[PDB]
């Protein structure tokens, strides 16, 4: 079983605020937002992986800060628990930055991943955002299948009608509940992002903010945490 695995989860889960907390996503252009974070797990299996945290000047998204760490993730795989395995690292990643060089202490995480758009309503943005008590957004590359979600026919029309980088549509749950947005990130892109809410920001303002971090199809937080986990794991291949 799982269940202190799922009373943390559920725990944790009774902390997360979707909706803005902060000023500067209080401000239509973001004013007063100088840092975003990017983190990314990538894989060798499923145990030994790379864990990286990046920290990007804003709106100008040059890298400020690097940090990349060969893990074992030996935890358990249980679909629905994945961040039990991956968070204690990148918590660690949050950590060391806010003791050592605080100054570049991102205002907001973006995370390759799911936030409660997730099984259990708690994705690994969600666990991370609550566990650092910062502003954290989901930006995953694929659909989720909860609550009646799923990538059919109809999901790929609702995509089609997605003409510019920054169109949207609202993922919406049969529990009648917005779990996240579908977001056309580039002009040039066919394959949407999918938005949702981790912690201390609201789902509107996330995709705002993903969108303003899209230079590329992809954010580029999120773009250069995999560029330096990537560039870890072909390292240590060696």
């Amino acid at each position: 079983t799982l269940s202190l695995w799922k009373r943390e989860q559920a725990r944790l889960k009774a902390h997360v605020v979707d909706r803005d907390t902060e000023a500067w996503q209080r401000d239509p252009a973001f004013s007063g937002l100088q840092r975003v974070g990017g983190v990314d797990v990538s894989f060798v299996d499923s145990v030994r992986a790379c864990a990286s945290l990046v920290v990007l000047s804003f709106p100008e998204l040059e890298v400020v800060y690097e940090e990349s760490r060969m893990v074992s993730l030996t935890a358990p795989y249980v679909s629905g628990f994945l961040a039990f395995r991956e968070v204690p690292f990148l918590l660690e990643l949050v950590q060391q930055l806010r003791e050592k060089e605080p100054g570049l202490m991102p205002q907001v995480l973006l995370v390759d991943g799911n936030g409660v758009l997730h099984h259990r309503g708690f994705g690994v943005a969600c666990h991370l955002g609550v566990l650092t008590d910062l502003p954290c957004v989901g930006v995953a590359k694929k659909l989720l299948q909860v609550d009646g979600l799923e990538n059919n026919a109809l999901h790929k029309e609702k995509i089609r009608l997605l003409q510019t980088r920054g169109d949207s549509f609202p993922l919406l749950g049969d529990s009648g509940t917005v779990l996240g947005m579908a977001l056309r990130s580039h002009d040039r892109s066919t394959r949407p992002l999918y938005i949702s809410v981790g912690h201390r920001m609201s789902l509107e303002a996330a995709v705002r903010l993903t969108c303003c971090c899209c230079r590329f199809r992809i954010p580029e937080p999120v773009r250069q945490a995999d560029i330096c986990s990537r560039e870890h794991i072909r390292k240590s291949a060696a």
